[PDB]
């Protein structure tokens, strides 16, 4: 449940049409944490197990407490890891539509990764969802170099990380409903749209 490596494990001759790369929050377990499994099960309901590959950002990304305070909201090692996953998706499954997401430090990680990504690969990311986005105020609610229409930010009233702090308050732990409903519906609608005509 909390650890999914579908992209790394996936048989390349049977690539999924959709690949979801997700980064967990600070101190969370597995490579999906608390919110990722909810999003994943909904994506699976839409595209089936063979239609979407769920890949959590593991490896060098330890979701360490304190790394939140680094300049980009996470470590260089973590950014390298996620950029590496995007690159692997691009080469292993060139025809796949990518979708991404992150929560807490993971949201900062997703934003930094997408900002640094090669433009050809970045164009393949149909949609990105961010929960308790730690760089929300700093980046004015956007992911640098990425269009607003493909971004959905979930920042609760009272979630201090959305207003420039790093402190964890009650509203920061209340994104479960968003992960089970609006977030996957957004991602699915974006995929359906780009791969449709």
């Amino acid at each position: 449940r909390t650890t999914r490596d579908d992209l790394i494990n996936g048989n390349s001759a049977s690539c999924r049409d959709v690949i979801f790369i997700y980064a967990r929050g600070s101190t969370e377990t597995g490579n999906l944490g608390t919110l990722g499994p909810s999003i994943a099960s909904n994506l699976e309901s839409a595209f089936g197990k063979d239609g979407v590959w769920i890949q959590g950002v593991g490896g060098a990304y330890r979701a360490t407490l304190g790394d939140d305070a680094l300049p980009r909201g996470t470590s260089s090692a973590a950014i390298r890891e996620m950029l590496g996953l995007f690159q692997q998706a691009n080469t292993k499954c060139p025809d796949a539509t990518l979708i991404a997401g992150g929560y807490s430090q993971g949201a900062a990680l997703a934003a930094a990764s997408i900002e640094d990504l090669d433009s050809a690969i970045r164009d393949k990311i149909a949609g990105t969802v961010l929960f308790g986005y730690t760089k929300n105020l700093q980046n004015r609610g956007r992911i640098p170099n990425y269009p607003a229409d493909r971004t959905k930010v979930f920042c609760n009233t009272g979630d201090l990380v959305c207003t420039g702090s790093l402190i964890v308050a009650a509203p920061h732990l209340a994104y479960g409903p968003d992960a089970r409903g609006p977030a996957p519906e957004f991602l699915i609608e974006k995929v359906r749209a780009v791969r449709g005509s």
